[PDB]
C-alpha cells in the first residue's frame, strides 16, 4: 500500500465508529485503492468499514442514459459489497448536508473519499469540511500514478508529461490486493424506487425524434462491473491487435468501448493496463492504446487539477488566446444556435451524422469527437460560445460525459490545450483545422453518414 495515493484534506480527532468511504468517482468493489485504504484503516482501529453514496440534486442536469447506467451498476455493486459484509448507504440530496448528518448519526471514526479534480467535487469537499470534526482523507483510485505525484505543474504538452508518467510506472503500476471482508456485520431507500422516481422526473426532457419514440439505444453498453470486465477481455482478444491501425476510422468498431465504465469508475484503468501490458499483440497497437489510457487520460486529470478555470477561455495557451482574439471579428461562414446543434441541423452531413451517433448511442467515435467540437468553434459567434455549446452537448449526451477527459478534450479541440500552433486561418486562427475533405481522405465518410441517418 503506497502512502502516496492518499492525501489528507483536514485533520481531527478519530472517533470509535465505522470508517466511512464516501464513494463518488470510483463505483466498484474490485481494484479500488480508496476502498482498500478504508478497509486497512478500519482494520487498524478494530472497527468495520461502511460505504456511502450520495444521489445529488444535479442528476437532472444530465439525462436518463447516465442516470440508468449509474444506478444499474450501483445495484450490482450493493450485492458485491454485501457479499464482503460491507453495508452500503445511498443518501439523496446535498452531500454537504447528508455526509455531515451521516457521520454524526452513525458516530463515524474516519471519513474517506475518492479523488476527482472537478469543480463540483471540490464544492462538496468544501462544505463537508466545514461541519466534520473527525479525520477525512482522499485517495486517488482513478489514476495509476496519483495526480499530485505525476506532476506538480500543468504540463503544456503530451511530449512533456509522457517521460514523467513512464518514469514512475515501475513504482505505482502494481497488482491489487484482495479486498478482505469485514469481521462481523455492523449495525436511505432502495435504488429501485430512486430509479423510478428519478426517471419520472427526467421523462419530459428525454431525447426523442419526430415520431415520439426515444432516441437513445441502451443495448450498446450493459452497465456493471461484470460487464465492464467482459468488455476489456473482448478488446484484448479481438480488437487490441487492430487498434493502432484503426482507432481513427469511425466506420469500424475497433475501440475498447471502456469509457462509460471508466468514467463512472466501474472498472479500474490500472487493471486494464495490467492485462494489456501482459498481453502479446502488436507493439505499435499496444503503444497507442497505452498512450490513450495512461498519457491522455491522466493528463486530463492534470489539466483539471492545476487549472481552476479549465472550462473557460482563460485556461487556453497564450498563443491560442492571442490567435483567437485576432480573429474574433472575422465573418463566420455560418452561425447556428444551440438548438440547431443539438438536433444536428447543420449543412454538414458529417457533423450531423456525428451528432446522431452521440444522441442515439451516447458514445460518439473518438475521431469524430475532434471534428464535432472543432466545427462548433468555426460556426459560433465567439470562442466562449463554442466552449459552452460543446460542454453542454458533451455532458448531456455522452455516457462518459461530465469527466475530466471531456474537459481536456474540448480544451484541445477549440483552445489548442496540449497542442501546437498550426497554419493561420480566418476565424479559427492558429488552431488545428480539420476539413471535411480531409476526413474523406482518411475514412469512408459515406458509410458513417448512412449508418446514422
Ligand atoms: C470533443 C471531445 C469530447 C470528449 N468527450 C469525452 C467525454 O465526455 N468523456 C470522456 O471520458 N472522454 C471524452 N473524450 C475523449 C475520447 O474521445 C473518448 O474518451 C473516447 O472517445 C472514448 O471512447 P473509447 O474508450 O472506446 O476509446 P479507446 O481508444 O478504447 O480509449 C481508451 C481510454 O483511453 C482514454 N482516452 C483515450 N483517448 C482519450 C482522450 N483524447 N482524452 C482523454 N482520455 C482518453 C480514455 O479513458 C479511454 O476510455 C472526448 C474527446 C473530445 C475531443
Amino acid at each position: 500500500m503506497n502512502p502516496k495515493r492518499i492525501r489528507a484534506l483536514k485533520s481531527g480527532k478519530q472517533g470509535d465508529g465505522p470508517v466511512v468511504y464516501w464513494m463518488s468517482r470510483d463505483q466498484r468493489a474490485e481494484d479500488n485503492w480508496a476502498l482498500l485504504f478504508s478497509r486497512a484503516i478500519a482494520k487498524e482501529a478494530n472497527v468495520p468499514v461502511v460505504v456511502v453514496f450520495c444521489l445529488t440534486d444535479e442528476f437532472l442536469e444530465a439525462g436518463i442514459r447516465q442516470y440508468e447506467f449509474m444506478l444499474k451498476g450501483l445495484q450490482e455493486l450493493e450485492v458485491s459489497l454485501s457479499r464482503k459484509k460491507i453495508p452500503s448507504f445511498f443518501l439523496r440530496g446535498d452531500p454537504g448536508e447528508k455526509i455531515s448528518r451521516f457521520v454524526k448519526d452513525y458516530n463515524a471514526g474516519t471519513l474517506v473519499t475518492d479523488f476527482s479534480p472537478l469543480r463540483i467535487k471540490n464544492q462538496w469537499i468544501e462544505k463537508v469540511i466545514s461541519g466534520i470534526s473527525i479525520p477525512f482523507f482522499e485517495v486517488d483510485a482513478h489514476n495509476v500514478v496519483p495526480c499530485w505525484e505525476a506532476s506538480q505543474k500543468h504540463e503544456y504538452a503530451a511530449h512533456t508529461f509522457r517521460p514523467k508518467l513512464y518514469a514512475l510506472l515501475p513504482e505505482f503500476l502494481e497488482e491489487f490486493p484482495e479486498l478482505e471482508p469485514n469481521s462481523v456485520t455492523p449495525e436511505v431507500e432502495t435504488l429501485s424506487d430512486v430509479l423510478e422516481t428519478g426517471v419520472k422526473a427526467l421523462l419530459p426532457e428525454r431525447a426523442l425524434l419526430k415520431n415520439k419514440d426515444p432516441l437513445f439505444e441502451p443495448w450498446h453498453f450493459e452497465p456493471g462491473e461484470k460487464a465492464a470486465k467482459k468488455v476489456m477481455e473482448s478488446f484484448i482478444a479481438d480488437r487490441l491487435d487492430s487498434y493502432g491501425a484503426l482507432r481513427n476510422d469511425p466506420t469500424k468498431n475497433m475501440l475498447s468501448n471502456l469509457s462509460p465504465y471508466l468514467h463512472f469508475g466501474q472498472i479500474s484503468s490500472q487493471r486494464v493496463v495490467l492485462e494489456v501490458e501482459k498481453a502479446e499483440s502488436n507493439p505499435g497497437s499496444k503503444k497507442a492504446f497505452l498512450d490513450e489510457i495512461l498519457i491522455w487520460k491522466e493528463i486530463s486529470d492534470n489539466f483539471c487539477y492545476y487549472n481552476p478555470g479549465y472550462d473557460g477561455f482563460e485556461s487556453f495557451p497564450s498563443w491560442a488566446k492571442e490567435s483567437l482574439n485576432a480573429h474574433r471579428n472575422d465573418v463566420r461562414s455560418h452561425i447556428y444556435t444551440l438548438e440547431e446543434f443539438e438536433a444536428g441541423k447543420t449543412h454538414d452531413p458529417l457533423w450531423n451524422a456525428s451528432q446522431m451517433e452521440l444522441l442515439s448511442t451516447g458514445k460518439m467515435h473518438g475521431y469524430t469527437r475532434m471534428y464535432w467540437a472543432k466545427k462548433i468553434l468555426e460556426w459560433s459567434e465567439s470562442p466562449e460560445k463554442a466552449l459552452e455549446i460543446a460542454i453542454c452537448l458533451n455532458d448531456r449526451y455522452e455516457l462518459d460525459g461530465r469527466d475530466p477527459n471531456g474537459y481536456a478534450g474540448i480544451a484541445w479541440s477549440i483552445g489548442g490545450v496540449h497542442d501546437r500552433a498550426w497554419g493561420e486561418r480566418e476565424v479559427t486562427g492558429k488552431i488545428r483545422y480539420m476539413s471535411y475533405e480531409g476526413c474523406k481522405r482518411k475514412f469512408d465518410v459515406k458509410l458513417y453518414i448512412e449508418k446514422y441517418s
